[PDB]
């Protein structure tokens, strides 16, 4: 039963595997640094371990060993609903197993019964001046609720111990995941709908509850579910699930992992790409078409935005999804088809005439044009959107990371003339 | 000679360097990884670059080529003070070069018109619960001045720019170093003090003034700026550091790089082992010996991961300790440890570094002086910190230094490679 119980049996099974690789294969060679990636950001270079989620360069990602079409397929739907659980993906990353139904009620059960946002975590956002950009405050409100940390708690009281240490972990991430929407909500109500807010719905799931908090209807519930489960996890070396991970590596709790991995994802180059894209189509279809849409779609210099990926040699499986949902929900919505027809053409031609590693999309290319039909406008808002599904993931991996007692993160630095004597 | 248009002739010189390193030389191997190093935390994996500091595991840290001693000899002091303006030592590590007294004068001006407090970063203070830990409340106000950032609004703005991105990062570094001390000051008079507070003295230096708004007496203003100065970098790969540099690479601004930093300094395998020390130290003088051991227990301040032998940081507290409180109980036994300590540790063979770090030594200095809030130590390292990181996130811009994307395997990818 008890996603707990279950999730100790996987630590179990698990704790021995890392256990005989580090006793009898400690210094099989996985792969080389060279000059260029300790310059360039440790680009590719394979020094992180997660089993959560893993990226395919080809295939894109699977979560738990299962990819994007059978995650959706699989896992147990909202009555009343297209799609699954919020809480059934998170089950599914922290065990590896597709939960049943009785399964997913418990775990959406025990969401509704932590959902509740403190009443200082309201006061302190009050206190930033409203004009604060909206990640600034979701990563500050996850940072004022480390006061609840059990896993600091249990740190502080002298009671840890590594086989145990995921526990408390585990108690943390449950706690913050089930609060995360509520938080996004209350940011969103107080910076753009006036200031008003809607009560959260005990009946409802994760994501059906965040739609009513949000003050969106049906089906945007759906949108959200579906939103949420793409963007849970793409491994643990993208900025902010590394960011996170590094954190929690110093044994600091997952308020302090999640609250500096937001302020990662708020980066430029790594929570924007949806609202650069949008903005981009809608300022090519007002300037460079007149509304209008039609054939005849760089080489002035500029990039096509959403189109790339440091890892995906492929198209996106998570940008697919969400192109099969517009294409079910939104079929002649102006903005979608533009991004339909720059699915058609812009690959060729990136590829054809090449230079990029990735031609091909990725989610951030299709994840606007949806938000905006459903009159998410605000644009800043979206990587907070990009935080609350991203936690699924992440707050998985801290889990685990505790579990396997994974050591300090804590790589080695060199200097230029270090790099420059190297020749 | 202004700091801004040196740092500007200095990233001028380097720029070429990087950019002949990737053009011709990119693919020379600098190291491997192994499975025991992605299990175990990238250790021993030199995977990045930083020129603020070096860290050599024999004769320890170095600043920008410059030993403690050799810092702490050669940088312009205070008038009337033991020790350097904190100032020019960021004047160091940003530049290089050892600040003249008049350069180090231009720096401590820049930081008096920085230094002020927002109201609005005490507001937000004051709605945090008052039980609220000291360093969730210097990372929540480093992370609401956010709003007044300059390189966020830069790129807001359009105006990114690969060469001149440094710029509005150096104006935020400026900014933030300034008030990080009075953020701290804030924080410890708020929680620990009854909530009274002691005004900025716009007259004193970055250190001295940090003493003043905390209420403690000379000679504290030279602990403050021996504490900061040893405290500012230890390379780029520890966990603070390494996750503000992680952070600003996706182009965020300071403010929420050091902000994520502190949130990795609070961990307890991070910034808790001053405090951690000192308590052992004292249960040891009270119940254990009124005023060896194998089995279990570890001896707190003592090991490292890259250092394998004393570290100078240690030296330089301990320098400081014979002179100001010689027969201070606690400092005699951690001088007494610092004797019986390594010997025991070395030959038993156990720990791969048999020697003290920096953390065996600060918290008798601070406890001496009256600083007993364990949990505020901390923040005082944040304070410290705080000069080599934004000092090299200036420079990461500066470099255009790319986005940090390691690739993940699976423990399946790991059993295959066998």
């Amino acid at each position: 039963s008890f996603l707990k119980e279950k999730l100790a049996e996987k630590i179990a099974q698990h704790r021995p595997r890392t256990t005989r690789l580090l006793k009898e294969f400690g210094n099989v060679k996985i792969d080389e640094v060279t000059i260029s990636q300790a310059i360039g950001g440790m680009r590719g270079i394979k020094s992180l371990v997660t089993d959560i989620s893993y990226l395919d360069p080809e295939e894109g990602i699977r979560f738990r060993g299962y990819t994007i079409p059978e995650v959706l397929e699989k896992l147990p739907k909202v009555p009343g609903a297209e799609m699954p659980y919020v809480e059934g993906h998170f089950y599914l990353l922290l065990t590896g197993d597709v939960p049943t139904e009785k399964e997913v009620k418990e775990v959406a059960e025990e969401f509704k019964k932590r959902r509740a946002l403190p009443e200082y975590v309201k006061d302190t956002l009050k206190a930033m001046p409203r004009d604060t950009h909206p990640m600034t405050m979701f990563a500050a409100g996850i940072l004022a609720m480390q006061r609840e940390s059990k896993f600091a708690a249990y740190y502080n009281a002298g009671k840890f111990n590594k086989n145990t240490a995921w526990e408390p972990m585990f108690e943390d991430a449950m706690d913050l995941m089930a609060k995360l929407p509520s938080l996004g909500a209350y940011i969103y109500r107080m910076k753009y709908k006036s200031d008003t807010h809607i009560p959260s719905n005990p009946d409802l799931d994760l994501g059906g509850d965040f739609a009513n908090m949000m003050g969106i209807d049906k089906p945007y519930d759906d949108v959200a579910r579906l939103y949420f489960i793409l963007h849970s996890d793409h491994e643990s070396g993208n900025v902010s699930a590394h960011t996170a991970h590094l954190v929690a590596s110093a044994l600091s709790d997952a308020y302090y992992a999640y609250s500096a991995a937001m302020c990662g994802l708020a980066g430029p180059l790594h929570g924007l790409a949806n609202q650069e894209v949008l903005k981009w189509i809608q300022e090519t279809i007002d300037k460079k078409l007149g509304g209008k849409v039609p054939t005849k779609e760089l080489s002035s210099g500029q990039v096509i935005p959403g189109y790339g990926h440091a890892v995906l040699r492929k198209t996106d499986p998570r940008y697919v999804a969400q192109r099969e949902f517009a294409l079910k929900h939104m079929p002649d919505d102006p903005i979608f088809q533009v991004v339909s027809m720059l699915y058609e053409v812009v690959p060729p031609i990136l590829s054809s005439l090449g230079k990029v590693k990735d031609p091909w999309p990725n989610v951030d290319a299709h994840s606007g044009c949806i938000q905006w039909h459903y009159g998410v406008v605000e644009y800043d808002f979206y990587t907070v959107l990009f935080g609350i599904g991203r936690a699924l993931g992440v707050l998985a991996n801290l889990v685990w990371d505790r579990a396997l007692g994974y050591a300090i993160e804590r790589p080695k630095s060199v200097t230029t003339d270090m790099l420059e004597k190297w020749a």
